[PDB]
């Protein structure tokens, strides 16, 4: 829906992703989730207390819009975690790939993200501003984002 | 303040001010208010329901970065309805007229405001989807801006 889009603005930002991203402060953290992470639970116990959405999309296409928009806290440390597949750290899902090249764009430089363990993953996502859900259905389709600051 | 502001949108547009131009309708209206106008009653009866500000700046400050992101309804009828001088329909305030710079600006062509009286100002100020108040204390420094359309 390209209903109400603003002026160079990505317009699968929504009215109230938009407000999320813009009320953040520095190194505050966003979930980006897939279906079958518990967004509802989890977003229960974020800042917003609701889960948001940027719906049917794929994680990748939703990490594009969010950073089209937000800053992330690279400079000062690595701010794009993803989950870690089940007993290989270093193992790279299709889904997340995908993702770290919208990071890469983005940032316009190699900013590989750093592996998160499942447990310590939704203990994170208890504490982040958001949950973003999407239409992301593969498996460890989520990421945690900490925004930066612009100059 | 710059505090979370956003990749390549103005800052002076607070999260709930982005909220609302993002969830406005093609046709929908907000009014930009000064510090005379009763913003607070009129506010009330608005879809946002409360008042919300771009504070400290002047009326142009405010058009400035509500048409960095907003489309106006231009192609299809006048979209910025302005406040008439008692008595003067044709007359223009400096207020007024540093506002037209900047919807010139926005559009590239002459888009000259359109008069109102002061009585249907108010009754149109309370069918808005929002009032956006200002530090504009200058007289006359209220505006009505109609939502367009991207392609």
């Amino acid at each position: 829906y390209f209903q109400g889009m603003l002026k160079n603005i990505d317009p699968a930002l929504n009215a109230d992703v938009l407000h999320a991203l813009r009320a953040m402060g520095h190194g505050d953290t966003l979930v980006i989730s897939d279906t079958n992470f518990p967004s509802d639970s989890v977003a229960r116990q974020t800042t917003v207390g609701k889960v948001l959405h940027i719906d049917n999309v794929s994680a990748a296409r939703a990490m594009k819009a969010i950073l089209s928009v937000l800053p992330l806290d690279t400079p000062l440390q690595p701010s794009v975690g993803r989950m870690e597949v089940m007993g290989a750290p270093d193992q790279l899902e299709p889904v997340q790939v995908e993702v770290q090249q919208e990071i890469d764009a983005a940032e316009g430089k190699s900013a590989p993200m750093y592996g998160i363990e499942r447990f310590a993953f939704y203990e994170k996502a208890k504490q982040a501003y958001c949950v973003i859900t999407t239409g992301e259905t593969r498996f460890y389709g989520c990421f945690l984002l900490t925004k930066g600051v612009i100059p």
